[PDB]
This record gives C-alpha cells, structure tokens and sequence, in this order.
C-alpha cells in the first residue's frame, strides 16, 4: 500500500492539472524526492515516454542521488513534437546496501555471515541478466563458499565490469510506481528567436511630393532582407485587417479623422471587410501569401496580431449581433475600461453565445493558419475569458501543433503568469520598467525560476511603451536596453524605429510616441541612417549573431548572476548543459559615465575551483585576456557599453549545475 | 469550464494527498489565488464543512481581497475534534463591477445609461433577499429609473445600509467551485504541552545503607506532585515493560552485565513477558492504573515510549520467528547499524509475515489505549517502513482518535519531515545542534511554515543527547536553552535531571551522558538541591506558568524575528490571533558575559505605526517601561539571562498581519 515513498516531484504544474513546457532539443531536468525505512539503500530511476499529439515501450533513464541525502535527480531530451510524460518509479537496492555495510565492517575484519548474504544476492541477480554475460556473476555468486582471507572475492566486488553490468541490468527490489506528470514540447522557436514589429504601410517610400505613401505587401517584401540581415527569425505584423470608417481616429490620438488619415489598425472591421480578409490596399490575400513564401525563403517566419475586438463597420455588427454586450436603451457599448475610452471599438461578449463564437474565431484562426502563419499575438487576452483560450489554443494545436501563442498581458502576476499556465508559448514581461540594479538583478534570476511554464518575450519598446528611461539618457541607451533583453532572454523582442534611436514622447510623462505610428504613416530611410552613422543596426546585428553562435544564450534555467561591486554594473552569466558552452554578459546601466570596479565570481558556478586561472574571448572586442577569481573591469560608452566574455567550456559535470 | 479560474489554494500538503494539520480552536489560515477576464471584479467565499471521524449543512466564509492583487485570504475556527474540509468557491460580483466603474466616471459627471444597469442588477439582487427586508433595494433600483441629479441613487448606493445584507446574501454570477483539501483537528495538547520524561525506577530512595534502590508505580506516582508544581503537561517513560537477560548491558555501555544490573528498558521482552505485560518489579499493571489515574487527577496525561524492538529471550524470538531477519547460517541478525552493534536487541522484518506483525502490533497499542494511555513516543520510526506507521496511524485514531503519536526521527529532512507528513502529531527536530545567532535564526523562522504537517517539540536534552554547549558553559546556559525551548515552541520537553545541572559526559567529545540512567539506575534528590540552592526548578515552572499565562506561546505560526545589532543576542516575537496577545523575547547565548546592544523593531509587524511609543512590562523583573521603534537592552546573567515582555496586544487587525 505505497511502501516507497515519492514526493516533491518536479517539474510540475498546479499539482499536475498543466503540463510543463519545454522545447526540442532543451534538457529537462527532472527531480524527485524517494526514501524508505531505515539505513537500507534506496535508488530511483525515471521512465519517460512520448505519446501521441494531442493536448488535454517505456524509456527508461537513471537517476542520481546529490548533495542533498534522499533527494534524486535525472534528466531526459526530447527529439520529437508533441506531448511527453514522465514519472519517477522507486526501489531498493539491497547490492548497494550490502557494499557499503560490507566495507565499513571489513575495516573491522569471521563474521563470514555478511559473505554468504552476498553470495545470494548476484546469484538472485543473475536471474536478471541473460546467460550469455551473466558469467561474471557467478564468477562474484561462487565468490564466497570456502573460507579464507577477507580480501578472496571482494576481488570480483571493486571491478568495474560487473558495476557495469549490474548498471545496464539492475537488481531492483520493491518497486513502486511513482505519479504520471506530462510535458509539452514545441518547436525551438518557442524558446529561442528574435522578434521585429512593422507595419507593412510604412514601406510607402514617400511621393513625388513630400507626402507619405501608403505601402502594400509588395512593398513591404522589398524591406524583409535587411530584416533577415540583422538576424531576426521572426517578422511580426500588426493587425493586417480592414479598419473601421466610424471614429476613425487622427493623428496624435485626435477624436476626428481627416479623409485621409488611416486610423489604428486595431480597429477591425469595415464594410469592406472581417477577421478574414485582408485590407485591399495592402493587397489581394494572394499577394500575403506570396509575401509569407518571401519571408520563408529568408529563414523567417511570420507572426499576426490576433485582436478580438471588432469596429463598429465590423460585419459582425451586422451579421452576428448576439456575439456583443447589449446596453439598456439599445445602443450597443463602447469597448471599456472606465473612465478612459477606445471609442474605436467593440468588446465581445462571450456569454450569450458561446459555441456560436468559439466556432467561429476558431475558423477564422484556422484560415490563417492554411496560410502559412503559425504564430499569433494575442492582443490583451486578459480582458476575455481564461477558459476560452484554454480551449482555443488547445484546439488549433491538436489538429496542427507547430501553432504558438504569444500573450500581451500586462497585468499583474497572479494573471500574467496564470494565462502562461494555460498554453500560451510565450509571454510579455513587466521589463521595460525594471531599470536599477536590484529591479533587474531579481528580475533576471526571476527569468527563469518560471523556465517550467512560462517561456517569456523580452520587448525593448512597443508601439505603446517609450520608457522614460530611453527619454533622457541618449542613444547610449537603446544599446543598454538592447544587450539586457537580448542576453537575459533566449526570446527578445523590438518595435520598428528603435533603430532609429527614436526617442521623443507626444508629451513628459507619458509612454506613447509621439505622432505615433498607429495613427500615420511615416515611412523611413533606415540607409540613410546608416550613411550618416546615427543608425543601431550594425550592433543589433552584432547581437543577434552572438546568441545565434552561443547555445548558452539559448537556456532559460541556468542564468547566474555575479558580484561587482559597483550600482551602475550588472553582471551575469549563462551556459549551454549540451556543449558545455559557457559565456558572462557585463553591462552598465549607465549610458554617461565610464566606470570601472572590480568583479568577483563563483567559480563553483562556472565549474572551476576558487583558485583556478582561464582564458577569455571578448565576441565584440576580439580582445583576450587572462582572469581568476577577482579581475579588474572597466566600461567606457561611447566605445562599448557591455562585455560580451566567451569562458572556458563547463566540463562534463554540466548536468549536476542544472539541477533543480 | 472552469470558466473562472481558481489556484495556488494553500494550506495543502503534497498536492492534497496528506492532509494538513490543526488543534481545536487554533486559526486557520487559508489563501487562494483567483481572478477573470478583464476589469470585472471578482470574489471567493471559503466553503468549510465538519465531516466524520476517519481518517484516509455547509458553513459559509467570506473571503478578503489585500495588498497583492487577486490572492484572497480566509481563515476558520475548528471547533470539535476531527476531520474538516474546506475548497474556496470563485465568482463574479457585478455590483462591485458597476460601483467602481461609476465612481470613476461620476467624477467625470448625460451618463442615462450605466444607472439602468446598476438598477437591473439591484432588483436582479432583490431576488436573492427573503420577503421583507427585500425592498429598500427595489427602493434603491427605483430612485433613478425617475429621471434626476447624478447623486439622487447613489444616495441609495452611498449608505452603509446598502452594504449591508449582500454581504450575508450576496449576488453571484458565474460560480464555479473549486478542489476539495482537507484538515485534521486533533485535540490541543497536540500543540500545546510541555514534557516531562523520567525512569520509574529511578523513584527508588536508597536504602538503610547507601545502595540505591529499585522504585516502582507507587515510588514513581510519588514524584508525580512534584513534577506538576513545574507545569508540565505530559509525563513520558521509557518502556515499562521486562528487559532481557541475555547480553543484558553492563554499567556505562559494558558488554557484560553484572548479576544486578538493570539492563535498557529498551531490550524489551523477557521469558517474564513482552510487549503486553509490565516489567513486574514495577508492580502489577493494576498499579499502572493506579499510577495513570494519579497523573490525571494532577491533571497530566501519561505517555509511553512505543518500541518495535526486541530482546533475545523476547516471547517472539520463539512464538512468532518469521516476524525476523534470520541469516543464512540459521541465526537471527542482532540489531545493526554497520559498523555499530546493538547486541541486546533484535530488528523485525515486516516483509516475510506483514500482516501477521501488523495485526499483533495493532493490538498491542490497543491494549495501552484501553489503560488510559492515549499518546505515544514511537522510537527510531524511520528505521521501520513510512507505509506501515501510515496504516497503523490511521488504524488507531479511527477507534479512538485522541491517541496521537510523536516520531523520535533524527534523520536528514525528506525523512524527518516526511513522516510528520503521514500523520505523526508531533516529531523531535535538529534544535539542540542549533547555537548560533544565524542558525536559531533559521530555525525557529523555519518552525513556520511547516506548520500545516510538523508541530515540533523541543527537548532540551534526552539520555542519548547531552550537548557539547551544555558541557562547558556551566549552569545559565542550561537557563538560556531552557528559554529557548519553551519561547521558540508551542510544545517543549525535558529530560530528567536536566533541573539538577547534571554536566558531565562520559568523555570529552561524546554526548552520551555519564553514568547513563539507561545503564544504570540514578536515584536523584531533588529537594535537597532546592534547600541548597543549586536547582533550576523553579525557574522552569516560571517558564511554564508564563507560557500558560499568554496564549501567544501556544502558536506555531506568528513567530517573528526583530533585528539586534548584537551577534550575541537573539530577540523574537509571537501573538495570538484569537485574543490579540502579543509577546517579545530577548535571550542572550552567552552564559558568561553581559551583553548589551540596540534593539530595532518592525512596528507593522506588531501592528503600530513607526513612530508609535508603548508601555511593556517584564514578566520575570515584573516592571513597567516605555519602549519605542528602537530601544535599548543589557542582558546580565547571574540576574537573568532572558527578558520575557508582554507587549502592547495587537489591535482587531490580528488575522490580516497572519496572511499566507
Ligand atoms: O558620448 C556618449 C554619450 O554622449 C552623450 O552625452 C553627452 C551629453 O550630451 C553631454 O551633455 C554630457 O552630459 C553630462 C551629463 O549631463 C552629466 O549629468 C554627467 O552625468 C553624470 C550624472 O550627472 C550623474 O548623476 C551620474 O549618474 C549616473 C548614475 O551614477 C548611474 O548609476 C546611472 O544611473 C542609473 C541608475 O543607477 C539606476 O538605478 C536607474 O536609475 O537608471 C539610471 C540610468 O540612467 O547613470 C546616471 C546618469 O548616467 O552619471 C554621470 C557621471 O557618472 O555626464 C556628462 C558630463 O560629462 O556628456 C556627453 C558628452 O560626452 C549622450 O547624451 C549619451 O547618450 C552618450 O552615451
Ligand atoms: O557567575 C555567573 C556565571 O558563572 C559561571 O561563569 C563564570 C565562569 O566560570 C568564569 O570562568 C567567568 O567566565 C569568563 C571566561 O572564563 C572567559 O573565557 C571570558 O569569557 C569571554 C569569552 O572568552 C569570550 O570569547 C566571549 O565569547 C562569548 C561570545 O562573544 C558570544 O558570541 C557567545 O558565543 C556563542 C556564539 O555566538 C555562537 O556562535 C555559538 O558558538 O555559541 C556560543 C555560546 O557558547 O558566548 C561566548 C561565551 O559565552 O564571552 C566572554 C566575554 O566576557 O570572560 C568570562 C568572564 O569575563 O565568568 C563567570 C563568572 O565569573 C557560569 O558558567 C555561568 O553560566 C554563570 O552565568
Ligand atoms: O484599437 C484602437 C486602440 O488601439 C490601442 O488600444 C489598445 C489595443 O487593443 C492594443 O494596441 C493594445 O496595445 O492595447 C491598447 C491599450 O489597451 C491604442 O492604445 C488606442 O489609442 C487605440 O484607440
Ligand atoms: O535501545 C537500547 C539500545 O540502544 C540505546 O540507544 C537508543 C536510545 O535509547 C533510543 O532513543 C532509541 O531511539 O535508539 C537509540 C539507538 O541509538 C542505547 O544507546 C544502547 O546502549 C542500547 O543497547
């Protein structure tokens, strides 16, 4: 009735009601808790199997005992999609019991008890293994008969041939079948790519006049190389969808529209028309798909906002009225958050008819998905039902499970990373207002900590969030910014312009851009820039190749965060469990002033002894240097504002320093 | 489905498979995290109900909101012994929606609309509220369909006669309920008592020469008084039943036993009898009722020490010999723990006959439970299989459920906590190697939260643990432990002669006591000490009487650590939820010297403000004084060693600083 006991399995999510994420090719860490009575010897070993796909012949791998007595530790890599369990099965290993109660007693040094006790044990254990090189064994099970010397057959005892053999074929006593938890395993963009934001009408290109120029998908292709260029393995597009004629809005968030004016694409719908169709100045749908194919042949891949909302010329709002909070006197509500107003839109109302909704958003997800776009924005999902998405995101993916969510909410915890839990493969963060050393330093080994389920997308800026921080401190800042998201997260994130070093907000005090975006055009000349060097291109670049030739930058769990001791540097490290690779980010958080301090490290971390010395590479300078324990830093702005440090490769004791 | 989402609920244990563990009239306090789509505001109420008896009409509890968003605490007051149950039960409080929302938008101040609905839902409300004092809502849902100023309804929102009854009857829309957790409420002396433990035999006086002299129930119940007088709740005895005579231990652990001798009470059995009979020259088992029924007319409970152990000449050495581990050779294994020998005794084996051991086992603690014993210190526990307590545990307390057990398991923390997880109501902990500022730091921080499965009592000593502190630092750190003890614990105990400042170990290094009462029987003259002033009786039964006095001691949970610029001292705090009781103590670990220092206080955490200024009083130098944030202390030994202070007593805002 449970005669072994197991407890304080991990991973595991609200005790087992969500699966724990992880991606191919990542190595899962796996721990759990066995003991039983006494001084008897105990070992666990974990039975991983990969199931069908889904959503709501065993593996079997050896488990590891720690620092930590009774705890026992193992780890498994997945090789293909879909979704995988795992569970921890217990046993005693009376071998083990023996050996070590055997060697304490023979330092004592008769007794010829203990001897015979062993005697039954490899014979008992031989029945296990297959005649052909079960012969060792009875070489150690006709290992002591006849009387004699202590040292006569422990001879057969220390060889590793027989240690060997009884790892491949265990004696395995007692077992207990421990509980079933499962992981869900996405493609490796899930955990590691790059994220740019455009808007495809900004590739207008200007006039014979001054005048911007409303693009189209063709135009929007021409700019997708240098995108590539830099490294990004993602292009993300605002909604692509007809906008709303009815309280269009104007330029700086003004309440009317010039004939003009193009208003925020977030405004769905027009006559025109829905969730389906694209905006026919941007094109035929013909034309999208021929601009996924170009991105595809790119490397890239293609992300669309998905914004459940609706403008008033929404052909829902006609069609399907149900699908939509009714006011008393037969107006319908204004989309709201009181007192503010996005008179723009519709919000839905997921109550009144729900199968008659979640049917139809599912079919217009599905349409785009038959379109080669297997990534979706979901635009403030807070603000509808959990249960929805829960259903909607596992949904798609059964049918089709490369499709990965990303979600917009920023909200605080308890429903940021409780929407995590329910299927989205990524997630915003709080990090653009994390700006000092503590904020970022609890942040960091907060990013993660969270690694189990919640995969996050560190954003430098949205077309919403100018922080006040790259208001004042200078295009020295934007590189700051830019190392931090890169190097923290394997997932980073940036909003078309920050190349630009675009930093003037509509007004002091606020965080929205100023002739914003969502309202105008305003094609740019990113060559230009380049010609008169004011542009950040290049170095972007420079950081999107780093984390593409480093593995370590690829890892959520085994960021490690490093004492200097100066409140303007931050320094942290990251390595690779596969290769070994290992590397150390330092950066000043401040934009201004050279400053330097000294760096101390734990060695124990990067796999070294305290007074071990090594050899670095920086990836941006080339420069190499020697370092210890304690070494000597210095930054300088206006030359480098980080350290990108190349270390020596964590030896193969790798999977020890993941642990946990 | 959940359409509203309901997790992290605590206090549970191993994802619900364990219980939690709580005393009759202790508050609980339960906490969960729920929240929903967008700003509509949301609510939980606690659902507790008092099932059975067992072990392996609702009553309806309002939940609050607090400082982190989304997370909603609760807390309930067992009354009756028990098994409860409890689950939290999520929805959607319109009302709350509507309110907040318009007293934004009145500020803005036409608004026709949002009134209607408020009123809808008010007479929507009036349906819930039985016939009678229904209609002031209907009057409050009318006072506005009537066209008019803004303020003209929320007159009838405004008074607190409408917050009224929808607390006691609510609207809820949406509910959806959540998982099922369990609580196990055991009478208070699970918690609260202090522990005296003594050898029967030892009661025996001497003769007319000098030779000491075996005592008995009648020579032992006349120690009983005594014993009370210092305010101990439980009195523990080493087995009382009959020690073997063969390799029957000598004087200080000598392998050979003189004709006399006495022998471990621990080599239980005898060709006299076993587990079922008493050790004859202690007297009849009459006697033993008559001594039981004394210690309860004194008001105290009898505990004995329950060990599955055995004698060679033990009745089932012979009776039952499957019950065993027999060699090969024949011969029945001696008890082992490699390379140490325990040659008086044997161990069991419970996989060749389990539920022939389980069945007499069974029976034999029903015997003890039939006389009037209901608590148990069940020895070395973790030396005998996790499942069999588990089975035996829930075996017992279904008959009779005031029977509760205590492990004596020092053994690293998976093992020693784990089996506090199975239903042990009490266990022994690592305190008495704990003696540094940091390390009682950590552990009495520790004690919480491990509340919901391990009550643990202190003891300052046992006849197997005489500290290397206790060695050489002379008779006030036997004070200063003492202290420690009693303060940091709910639940304490006492070793014999501890009072009498016994010191003096076998050998340099060891932590065996010399002359050990196991080995040897040690007749002690307390009154003697006392008229000679060399006992610290007295001092105890302050401590205990103080401990009664302030029902804050008799908590797990509160306790609090407050910031003293001195390594040498040590300052902590606990209160009582119920009563608002709140108590401060300052100890000192240095015996020899006066210490002094600034004493810094969180106020919050005692429920003041920081500038506040209060009057304490001394409960051992009994005056007076006015304290503030920062106060001043010298601690001078050879006066005393320790300052309890009864403090300001916190304010009806007691259960929100216990959040979590
Ligand atoms: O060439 C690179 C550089 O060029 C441009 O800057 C030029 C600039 O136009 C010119 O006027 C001049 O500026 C002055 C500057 O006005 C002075 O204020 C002086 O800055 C010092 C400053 O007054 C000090 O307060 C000092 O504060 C530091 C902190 O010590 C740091 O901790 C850090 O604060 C961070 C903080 O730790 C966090 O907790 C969080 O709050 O976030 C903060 C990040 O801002 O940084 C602040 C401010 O840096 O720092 C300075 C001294 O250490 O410096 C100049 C006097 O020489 O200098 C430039 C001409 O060479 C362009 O604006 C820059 O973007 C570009 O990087
Ligand atoms: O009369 C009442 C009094 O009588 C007895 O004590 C007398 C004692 O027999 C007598 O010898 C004398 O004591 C002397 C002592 O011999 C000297 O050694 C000296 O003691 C100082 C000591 O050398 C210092 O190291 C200093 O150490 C403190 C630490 O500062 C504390 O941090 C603390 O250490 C704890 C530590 O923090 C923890 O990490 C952990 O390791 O546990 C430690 C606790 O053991 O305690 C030690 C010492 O307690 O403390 C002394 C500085 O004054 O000077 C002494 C006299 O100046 O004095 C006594 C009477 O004459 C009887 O044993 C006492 O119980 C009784 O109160
Ligand atoms: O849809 C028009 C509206 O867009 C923005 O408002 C929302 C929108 O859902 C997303 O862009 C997202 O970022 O959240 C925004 C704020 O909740 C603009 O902020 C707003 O000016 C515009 O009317
Ligand atoms: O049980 C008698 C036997 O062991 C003793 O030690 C005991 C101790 O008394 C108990 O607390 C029990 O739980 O386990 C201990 C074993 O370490 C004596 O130390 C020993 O001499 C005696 O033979």
């Amino acid at each position: 009735p449970g005669r072994v006991e197991i407890d304080d399995v991990a991973p595991v999510v609200s005790c087992g009601v969500y699966p724990a994420k992880a991606v191919v090719g990542e190595v899962v860490p796996v721990s759990a808790a066995v003991w039983r009575e006494g001084h008897e010897a105990v070992a666990a070993t974990l039975v991983v199997r990969y199931l069908g796909v889904r959503y709501p012949k065993p593996l079997l791998i050896p488990m590891t005992s720690g620092q930590e007595p009774f705890v026992f530790h193992g780890q498994f890599t997945p090789d293909r999609v879909g979704l995988w369990t795992f569970r921890v099965d217990g046993w005693g290993d009376p071998i083990h019991t023996w050996r070590h109660g055997l060697i304490a007693k023979l330092d004592a040094g008769e007794l010829s008890n203990d001897l015979l006790v062993g005697a039954v044990l490899l014979e008992r254990a031989a029945t296990g293994v297959p005649r052909g090189l079960r012969d060792p064994l009875l070489a150690a099970a006709a290992a002591l008969r006849t009387p004699g010397d202590p040292v006569t057959r422990t001879a057969l005892a220390l060889t590793p041939e027989i240690e060997e053999l009884l790892a491949d074929y265990p004696l395995r006593d007692l077992v207990t079948r421990g509980e079933q938890f499962g992981v869900w395993v996405d493609r490796p963009l899930a955990r590691f790519g790059a994220w740019y934001e455009m808007f495809p009408r900004s590739t207008g290109g200007w006039d014979d006049d001054g005048n911007p120029v409303h693009g189209t998908f063709a135009t929007a292709a021409a700019e997708l190389p240098r995108i590539a260029g830099m490294g990004f393995d993602v292009v993300y597009l605002p909604p692509i969808h007809p906008i709303g004629k009815v309280h269009r809005k104007g330029r700086n968030n003004s309440p009317t529209a010039a004939p003009t004016d193009v208003g925020s694409p977030w405004a769905i719908g027009s006559d025109e028309g829905g969730h389906d169709t694209v905006h026919p100045s941007l094109g035929t749908i013909d034309d999208f798909d021929d601009f996924v194919s170009a991105a595809r042949d790119l490397g890239m891949e293609v992300a669309l906002d998905l914004a459940l909302q609706c403008a008033p010329d929404h052909p829902w709002a006609r069609e399907h009225r149900q699908w939509f909070t009714e006011l008393p006197d037969g107006t319908i509500a204004y989309a709201e958050n009181p007192p503010k107003k996005y008179q723009d839109i519709y919000p839905l109302n997921f109550d009144n008819d729900p199968e008659g909704l979640y049917d139809e958003v599912l079919r217009v997800v599905q349409h785009w998905v038959n379109h080669g776009v297997k990534f979706f924005r979901v635009d403030n999902p807070h603000t509808k039902p959990p249960n929805f998405w829960a259903w909607l995101i596992a949904q798609v993916k059964t049918v089709d499970p490369d499709v990965l969510f990303l979600s917009e909410a920023f909200t605080p915890p308890a429903r940021q990373y409780g929407l995590a839990k329910l299927g989205f493969t990524q997630s915003y963060s709080y990090f653009t207002w994390r700006t000092t050393k503590w904020e970022l330093t609890e942040f960091g080994n907060q990013i993660a900590e969270l690694a189990d389920y919640r995969r996050p997308n560190l954003f430098v800026n949205t077309p919403d969030i100018l922080h006040a921080v790259l208001q004042h401190n200078g295009p020295g800042m934007f590189a700051i910014r830019a190392v931090l998201a890169a190097t923290m997260s394997p997932a980073w994130g940036m909003y078309c312009g920050y190349e630009l070093f675009e930093h003037r907000a509509v007004r002091e005090g606020s965080e929205e851009y100023l002739d914003s975006e969502k309202y105008e055009l305003r094609p740019r000349d990113f060559a230009s820039a380049l010609d008169q060097g004011r542009s950040l291109q290049p170095f972007i670049t420079r950081l999107n190749i780093i984390r593409r030739l480093h593995p370590a930058f690829q890892q959520l769990r085994t960021i490690h965060f490093h004492h200097v001791d100066n409140d303007a540097l931050l320094a942290y490290s990251k390595f690779d469990p596969a290769t070994g690779d290992c590397v150390l980010v330092v950066v000043t958080l401040n934009a201004f002033g050279p400053e330097e301090a000294t760096l101390w490290l734990d060695m124990a971390a990067l796999g070294m002894e305290d007074y071990d010395r090594f050899w670095v590479r920086d990836e941006i300078t080339g420069e190499e240097y020697q370092w210890g324990q304690a070494n000597y830093i210095r930054i300088d702005p206006a030359r480098a504002v980080a350290h990108i440090i190349n270390m020596p490769a964590v030896p193969y004791e790798s999977r020890n320093t993941l642990l946990r």
